[PDB]
């Protein structure tokens, strides 16, 4: 069974931010226009018995002082009066400024993604769903006491923490254009949560990590060799990104044998994203790199959490996430999900113009990374006393 996080209030909150606007409504209404909703189990966002219970849940990762500053930021932004000099200093000390500004629903908006991803982790734990999708989540940059790249609360870390605390090993796969720094850092010292981020990295490109350090860092203490990274040069197409990631994913699965897989599916790798870095598509016959990776992960038959993330071309993010959703139903249930290449009529139909089609409107260094990663995987397996066939893994690359 495939679950999807949705709710009336959830949709209102996920649509309340200045950066992501109505993106979540476009994604959910396109999935609905394509008649996918009757094939999915609605997973309600988690709600708490009291403010103390909510604080206990969020503070499993975030500091109380940061959560307090985030809630104060919402309160201050619900008042006409400008912030005092003292409050400006307090907010800057948590990086609650710049690409992480305040807005009237900043706390409710941030908390909603945590509510959705924690409920999605619970549905996997109780075996109600084999896979759960949360297009309102995937806020990979948020740190313990710091907002970063429009991520205020780290719903991923919190969902993984719920999964690990459920012998349990979690594999985290981050497909976003940006390095999954917040998640990687949270589990830097933990061998039980293996993190893998594929992303662009170049001088001055956000956040600056997931690449050669001035050496390639990969975790510390008992978590040494547990944080995997594949930085890629700009312009990579569906096929080359699929071949660069494919052997890594299969190798991680074979060696780690994860109990759960958590996938961040940021849509900013799309050729049509305004970042204009990678040339990935949502094409499903070249085959979308996203659809290739998700199909591979799903073939493992491991309980999986699929989350959103980046994606600044709202109708193109909806086009991709609708295809990921339909593919998830197909792979899990074995039921063919035929999707018309024409966008069906609905509320947001006008946003898919002027052509109104489902396909997005688009027409060696890796070998050295593969050898380095294989060696890191062997090192991780030896440190963690894991049994694996080296020849079976080496042959994958
Ligand atoms: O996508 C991110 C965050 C990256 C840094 C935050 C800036 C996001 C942004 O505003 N991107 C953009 C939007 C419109 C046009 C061009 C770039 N993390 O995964
Ligand atoms: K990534
Ligand atoms: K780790
Ligand atoms: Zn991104």
């Amino acid at each position: 069974s495939v679950g999807i996080v949705y709710g009336d209030q959830y949709r209102q909150l996920c649509c309340s931010s200045p950066k992501f606007g109505d993106r979540y409504a476009l994604v959910m209404d396109l999935i609905n226009a394509y008649k996918l909703i009757p094939e999915l189990s609605r997973v309600p966002p988690l709600q708490w018995d009291s403010p103390s219970r909510m604080y206990e849940a969020v503070t499993a990762f975030h500091s109380t002082e940061y959560v307090d500053a985030l809630k104060k930021l919402q309160m201050l932004h619900c008042e006409e009066k400008e912030l005092t000099a003292d409050d400006e200093l307090l907010m800057d000390s948590f990086s609650l400024n710049y690409d992480c500004p305040g807005f009237p629903s900043v706390f409710d908006y941030s908390l909603a993604a945590v509510q959705g991803s924690l409920a999605a982790a619970s549905a996997l734990i109780c075996r109600h769903c084999e896979v759960v999708i949360n297009w309102g989540g995937g806020w990979h940059h948020a740190k313990r006491s710091e907002a970063s790249g429009f991520c205020y609360l780290n719903d991923i870390v919190l969902a993984i923490h719920r999964l690990v605390s459920s012998q349990t090993r979690v594999l985290y796969v981050d497909l976003d254009l940006h390095h999954g720094d917040g998640v990687e850092e949270a589990f830097w010292y933990s061998p039980r949560v293996v993190t893998f981020s594929v992303h662009h990295a170049s001088p001055g490109f956000f956040p600056g990590t997931g690449t050669w350090n001035m050496i390639f860092l990969n975790g510390a203490g008992r978590g040494r060799f547990s944080a995997f990274n594949l930085p890629l040069e700009e312009g990579i197409n569906d096929l080359d990104w699929s071949n660069a990631i494919g052997p890594i994913l299969d190798s991680l699965n074979i060696v780690i044998q994860p109990s759960y897989v958590v996938v961040q599916c940021g849509a900013d790798c799309l050729a049509t994203d305004p970042h204009r870095i990678f040339r990935l598509t949502n094409f499903y016959p070249s085959l979308s790199g996203y659809l290739y990776a998700i199909k591979k992960i799903l073939s493992w038959k491991v309980p999986t959490l699929i989350l959103g993330g980046g994606g600044y071309n709202f109708p193109d993010t909806a086009r991709l996430w609708t295809r990921v959703t339909a593919l998830t139903i197909e792979e899990v249930k074995g039921k063919k999900m035929t999707i018309s290449p024409e966008i069906p009529e609905h509320s947001y139909f006008s946003r898919y113009g002027p052509d109104f089609e489902l396909d997005i409107d688009y027409f060696d260094s890796i070998q050295k990374h593969h050898r380095r990663i294989l060696e890191q995987l062997r090192n991780y397996a030896d440190l963690n006393k894991l049994i694996y066939d080296y020849d079976q893994v080496y042959q994958l690359y």
